[PDB]
């Protein structure tokens, strides 16, 4: 029923839809193209911010370290960083900017802190994610070209990783709590996964988008009276200039929630 429903949604959408749910009540999963690769776009900002949180476990002042923002550092979406050009932002500020505002300049500083995209990938491998790969910086990591393995993961892998980071033991308890608080404070998510969930429920999420109408969201969800869920919804379309479809992610999440 749920599989058939997600297939129906996909066919009507004209794109390719990827879904992974983990229900932590009983370790049940629901996968739809769970092992196909999709461009992550800004959902990758979670892995970068989490990597810096991991570093902060052994450098308890790391999040207070200032980082210079120069004019030439600004890229294509800098709602927070543009306010600080010719000044500085701390790594905590850059983390919150990247997660909660989806600031691309902030993400670049997180990547640089980790020694480049490969350091983010290395963190993913260290926590048992063999699938995630970050290959580029912002903004080009969002080109989302069909078939391109760069800056991709699978829904199954990303759901597992988001669970380990937010509900498991990938991070220390303080760092886990900080990540959760950041995600729950997201500003960009009301039209995506969370639009398809009951309004009683609480959640944190990280959205992404790019070329090929790519429209993504990953979420940790606390349903009324139930153990938490982790839900990944990835969507991408066959034409480079396709419009975003946050509604399709909301629809997928509604199918999932009604199936619980
Ligand atoms: O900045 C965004 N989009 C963006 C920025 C810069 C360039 C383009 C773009 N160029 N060509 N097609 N899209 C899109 C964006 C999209 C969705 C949510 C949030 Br938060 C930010
Ligand atoms: O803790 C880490 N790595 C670590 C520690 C012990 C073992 C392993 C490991 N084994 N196989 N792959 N990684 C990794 C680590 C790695 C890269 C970035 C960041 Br941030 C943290
Ligand atoms: O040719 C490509 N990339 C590319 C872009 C820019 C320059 C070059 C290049 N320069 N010299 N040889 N190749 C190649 C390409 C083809 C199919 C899928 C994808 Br993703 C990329
Ligand atoms: O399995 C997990 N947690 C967990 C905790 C306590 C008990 C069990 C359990 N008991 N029996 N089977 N699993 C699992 C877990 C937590 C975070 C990320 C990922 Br991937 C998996
Ligand atoms: O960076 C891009 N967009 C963008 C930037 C910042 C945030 C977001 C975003 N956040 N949440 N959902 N989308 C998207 C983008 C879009 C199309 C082509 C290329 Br190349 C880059
Ligand atoms: O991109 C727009 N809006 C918008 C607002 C919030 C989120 C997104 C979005 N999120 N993910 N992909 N697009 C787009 C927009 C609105 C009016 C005119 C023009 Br041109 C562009």
């Amino acid at each position: 029923a749920v599989q058939q429903k997600l297939a129906a949604l996909e066919k009507s959408s004209g794109g390719r839809l990827g879904v992974a749910l983990i229900d932590t009540a009983d370790n049940t999963q629901v996968l739809y193209r769970g092992d196909e690769r999709f461009p992550m776009c800004s959902t990758s900002k979670v892995m970068a911010a989490a990597a810096v949180l991991k570093q902060s476990e052994t450098q308890k002042q790391l999040l207070n370290q200032p980082v210079e923002i120069k004019p030439a550092d600004l890229v294509n979406y800098n709602p927070i960083a543009e306010k600080h050009v010719n000044g500085t932002m701390t790594l905590a500020e850059l983390s919150a900017a990247a997660l909660q505002y989806s600031d691309n300049t902030a993400m670049n500083k997180l990547i640089a802190q980790l020694g480049g995209p490969g350091g983010v990938t290395a963190f993913a491998r260290a926590i048992g994610d063999e699938t995630f790969r970050l290959d580029r910086t912002e903004p080009t990591l969002n080109t989302a070209i069909p078939g391109d393995p760069r800056d991709t993961t699978t829904p199954r892998a990303m759901a597992q990783t988001l669970r380990q980071l937010t509900l498991g033991h990938a991070l220390g308890e303080t760092q886990r709590a900080q990540l959760v608080t950041w995600l729950k404070g997201n500003t960009t998510g009301a039209a995506s996964i969370r639009a398809g969930l009951p309004t009683s429920w609480t959640a944190g999420d990280k959205t992404g988008s790019g070329d090929y109408g790519t429209t993504n969201d990953i979420a940790v969800i606390w349903p009324q009276g139930r153990a938490p869920l982790v839900l990944v919804t990835y969507f991408t379309q066959p034409q480079q200039n396709a419009e975003s479809r946050r509604d399709v992610l909301a629809s997928a999440a509604r199918i999932i929630a009604e199936g619980l």
